[PDB]
C-alpha cells in the first residue's frame, strides 16, 4: 500500500508475503472467530483499495462469505453513488475526477487513478471508506455463523461461573446492537439463565454490581446465599 | 507506535505481524502465566494507546478477563479525570487542547489526534499511563485465575519439598503484596506448611541461614526426606 | 389554582368538592394501581403548592407511601437548591425575592406571597417542578407496589393468549424503563414467555411482524393458538 | 406484629397511629426510627437490623417488600 | 471460635494472645483483616462476610452487638 512521507512523498508498494502467510494461517486456524476483525484493521496501513481486494480474493474455504461480503460492498457502493453528494456532469482539465460508487473498488478503477485521488491534491478517504464497508460486512458475517443465540447461553449443575461468562463473551460480538442498551440487557440476562444454586449466590451479590465486583465474588468459594431464614 | 530517531523525527508505524503472531501464540500456551507481564512490557516499545487497544481486542480465549481489564482502564481514566489534571476546558486557538481522562484511551480520541500532541509538543505520557493501566489489569487478571491461597498450600504426606516449593513460588508471584512482608513471612511459612519428614530435615539447619544455604543442604538430602531418629 | 385571562387579570379560585371526592374515591378503590398516575395527572389542574399539598395530605389508607413520597419531594428539592441555580439573597428593594428549595414546600411559604412571586413579575416554575418531583415519588411507589416482574409472566398450558398478553401489558405498566431500552427488550419476551405450542405459531410467523400484525394472527388462531382442528 | 402477620399490616397500623401522635417533629423522628425495629415480630424484625444504621424509609421498604411476611407463601387450592 | 462460643469471648483470647507476640504496628493490623474472617465460627461468620471490606472496629462491633452470642439465632419459631 502507500508508504513513506518524512523521507519524501509517498510510494505505493507491494503487499507483504509475511502478512499474506499470516492472513492464510489465521483463517485456517480460526476463520469465523471475531479476533480477525481488529487484526484486519491493524495491518491495513495506507489502505489502498486495490491491495485490500487481494486479501478478499485470496481466501480458500469460506469463499461464500467473501462473495456475500462483495455483494454487501456493492450495496454500500450504490448508496455512495446516490445518497451522498456525488458529482453531477463535466469535470475540468487536470482534475482527478471525483469517484463514483463503482470507482471506489478495483473492478472499474485504474491504479494510478485510485492513487491520484488519494494524494494528488486534497486526499479522498477512499481506503477508509472501502475498509469501513469491509468491517461492516464482517460484523454481519459473525452473526450469520454464530451457533448460540443470547438466550441459548446457559449454565448446568456442574458448570462453574468461568465457562458461563466465557460463552457470553464469545457470543457478545454477534449481538450487534446499541452499546448503552446492550449493557442494560447484559445484567438482566446473567441472573436469568444461571443454575438455581448459582442464581441464589448471584442474587446475594444483588443489584448495582460491576464486572470486577462480580468477578471478585466469582473468585471465592461461594459466599452466603441464605435459604429458609423465615421458615 | 511512534518510532525512528537516527534517520530523523519519529513516525507512527503499525504493530509487527511477527509480534502479533508471537502475542497470540504465547497466549495460546501461557494464557495466565506471570512472564506475560514482562513480555507485554517488552512488546510495547514506542507506546501508543491506539495500537495498544488492538492488542487487547485480538485476544482469543480470555475475552472475559480482558473486559475486566478494560473496565479497570475506564475506572483509572475516571480517577484521572477527577483526582489528576482535569484540565480547564476552554482554550485559545493555536493550542492542541490536551488529553482529557477519557481521551487517554482510544475510545473518545482519534488516531492522528494522539500522534499530533505527542509530536508537536514535548512527550505526552499517554502511552506510558495506558501501559501502566494494562499492567495493573494483568496483575488483577492473574489474581482472578488463582487456585490456592497462602494457607491452602500445605505439603502432601509422600510429596517432596521440590514440588511444593515449585507451587509456592508460582503462587507467590500472583499474590501482589509488599516485598518486606513476603521476605519476613517466608521464614515461618515454609516451616509451618512442611510435612513431618521435610520439617524434621528443614529444622536441622536451624536459625539465621539464607535461601542458598538452606537449598544447598536440601539438595544433598534430596527426596521426600529420609526416615527419622527413632527406628 | 390561579385562573382567568379572557375576562382580565388572573385570580385564585377554589377546587370543586366533586374533584376532591373523585380523588378520595380513587384512593379508596385503587390506591396502588398504575392507573393512578395518569388519573392524578388528569385531575391535578394548575400547580400552586398549597392546593397540591391538600391532595397529598387527604390520603387515608397508604400513609407510609405518602410519607416516602413526601421525603422524595424533599430529596429532589435539596438537589434543586444546590445542583440547579442556587441564586443569591441580596437584591435591590422592590423585588419579590427568588424562592429557594425549602421555600417551595407548603409548610414553608405563605399563600399570599407564594402566588405573588409566581405571577406579579414574569413566572417562576415553582409549581411545575413540584408536580415533576411528585412523579418521581410515584415511580418509587410503583416499585414498592410491584407484585410480579416482566420475566415472571409466563403463559401456562391452559392459559389463553389474550390472558397472557393482558398480563404482559399489565406488568409492562410497572416496567419502569427508558424508551430506547424497552423498544429493544419487549421484542424477545413475546415468544420467550409463550407456551411451547404457542411458540410454534410465533416462530412460523417470524421477524417482521409489528404489534397490529401479531395481534391479527393471534385473533385468527383462537384461544392459546391450540393444535386441534383449527387449520 | 402478630406471629403470622405480614409486614404490611403491621406498618399500616404503625403509620395509622402515627397520624394522631401530636408531638414535636424532631423528637418524633428519633422515636419513629426505634419503633420499627421494636414492635416487629422476631422472624420479620431481622431484616430491619440487617440494613443497619442510617437507612431511609425507602431503603427499609425495599427489603421489607422482598421479605413479605412470616413462614412460607401459599399454594393454589 | 467454636459454635458454642460468643464473639466477646473469641475477641478476649485474641487480644490476650496478641500482646505477647511483640510485633510491628502494620503487620498486626494487616493480619487482623484476614484473621477475624478466617477463624470465626460458620454461623457467626456470615454476619462478618455480609458487612465485608471497609469500615472500622466500632462499626463492626456495633453490627456484632446487635446479633449477640455465637452468631446467635434470634428467631425462636
Amino acid at each position: 500500500p502507500i508508504v513513506q512521507n518524512l523521507q519524501g512523498q509517498m510510494v505505493h508498494q507491494a503487499i507483504s508475503p509475511r502478512t499474506l502467510n499470516a492472513w492464510v494461517k489465521v483463517v485456517e486456524e480460526k476463520a469465523f472467530s471475531p479476533e480477525v476483525i481488529p487484526m484486519f484493521s491493524a495491518l491495513s496501513e495506507g489502505a489502498t483499495p486495490q491491495d485490500l481486494n487481494t486479501m478478499l480474493n485470496t481466501v480458500g474455504g469460506h469463499q461464500a462469505a467473501m462473495q456475500m461480503l462483495k455483494e454487501t460492498i456493492n450495496e454500500e457502493a450504490a448508496e455512495w453513488d446516490r445518497l451522498h453528494p456525488v458529482h453531477a456532469g463535466p469535470i475540468a482539465p487536470g482534475q482527478m475526477r471525483e469517484p463514483r460508487g463503482s470507482d471506489i473498488a478495483g473492478t472499474t478503477s485504474t491504479l494510478q487513478e485510485q492513487i491520484g485521488w488519494m494524494t494528488h491534491n486534497p486526499p479522498i478517504p477512499v481506503g477508509e471508506i472501502y475498509k469501513r464497508w469491509i468491517i461492516l460486512g464482517l460484523n454481519k458475517i459473525v452473526r450469520m455463523y454464530s451457533p448460540t443465540s443470547i438466550l441459548d447461553i446457559r449454565q448446568g449443575p456442574k458448570e462453574p461461573f468461568r465457562d458461563y461468562v466465557d460463552r457470553f463473551y464469545k457470543t457478545l460480538r454477534a449481538e450487534q446492537a446499541s452499546q448503552e442498551v446492550k449493557n442494560w440487557m447484559t445484567e438482566t440476562l446473567l441472573v436469568q439463565n444461571a443454575n438455581p444454586d448459582c442464581k441464589t449466590i448471584l442474587k446475594a451479590l444483588g443489584p448495582g454490581a460491576t464486572l470486577e465486583e462480580m468477578m471478585t465474588a466469582c473468585q471465592g468459594v461461594g459466599g452466603p446465599g441464605h435459604k429458609a431464614r423465615v421458615l
